[PDB]
């Protein structure tokens, strides 16, 4: 990992535990990446001191691409998950089975993390804000709208979210819920060879159109668009510097 009124306009000021809260990418190549997210999403940028490149679509902070630490790497898409208090939710991930990849610690005053994997080895941060609270839009076009914990063992995954961060979930595909808000889904991944990770999708108008549009700026159309029966439609991408994820297009 890197660090080592029911119309109203989806803006977040607070993330409830359980919640996935943020998404950032580490690359091989920042200003390459910058270009490309721009031209998918119209992101604009703020560098903050290497550098941590703030995204920014009219006016809010809705992701962030940041460099690769020492060691080699494929570039990824990271997921965090919104806690209250850090280190007692670290206190429970060996006891649930899982992993503390990266031990908690105070990232400048922006909040705390730690990185940590569940027992299927799906890698997850826990973030405590401070300064930092997460995306503060959400949900429209050129932002994050769905975190999907694709793994082989969901109900073991899940038991394990439930036990360290108190998120529970129902089927219909599992959908998971922080109280009573669903913050994500879950399912099994769609091909084998696809380690088991929490995948991101960003909402975007017209997945075909992205999607044509990804592959012209250098990245990769890795699951051509196609339906999700009373969702809506989606495409699976890469970058050109190799990072994958998805659109959606909600109906
Ligand atoms: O519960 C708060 C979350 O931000 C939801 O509004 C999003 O839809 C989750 O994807
Ligand atoms: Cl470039
Ligand atoms: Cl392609």
């Amino acid at each position: 990992h890197h660090h080592s009124g029911s119309h109203m306009m989806p803006k977040r000021s607070e993330y409830r535990q359980g919640t996935p809260n943020w998404v950032d990418l580490q690359t091989t190549d920042q200003s390459a990446a910058k270009k490309f997210y721009t031209s998918l999403f119209g992101w604009g940028y703020d560098d903050n001191p290497g550098v941590y490149s703030m995204a920014t679509l009219n006016g809010e902070a809705v992701a962030a691409i940041a460099p690769m630490p020492p060691g080699a790497m494929p570039p990824i898409w990271n997921t965090y998950i919104a806690v209250d208090d850090v280190d007692a939710v670290v206190d429970k991930v060996v006891p649930g089975g899982g992993q503390v990849m990266m031990p908690a610690f105070d990232i400048g005053d922006a909040g705390r993390m730690s990185f940590i994997t569940d027992p299927t080895g799906a890698a997850v941060g826990l973030w405590q804000a401070n300064r930092h609270i997460g995306a503060t839009l959400v949900n429209e076009t050129g932002t994050l709208i769905w975190n999907e914990l694709l793994t082989d063992k969901p109900d073991l995954a899940l038991a394990f979210y439930e036990a360290v961060v108190g998120l529970t979930h129902s089927s219909m595909y599992r959908v998971l819920k922080a109280g009573d808000a669903e913050v994500g889904g879950c399912m099994e991944p769609p091909m084998p060879g696809v380690p088991n990770h929490w995948h991101v999708y960003f909402a975007v108008d017209d997945a075909d159109a992205t999607a044509a549009k990804a592959a012209a700026a250098g990245g990769q159309v890795i699951a051509e668009p196609a339906d999700i029966p009373s969702v809506g439609r989606f495409a699976v991408l890469s970058d050109p510097q190799g990072a994958i994820f998805s659109v959606l297009k909600a109906a």
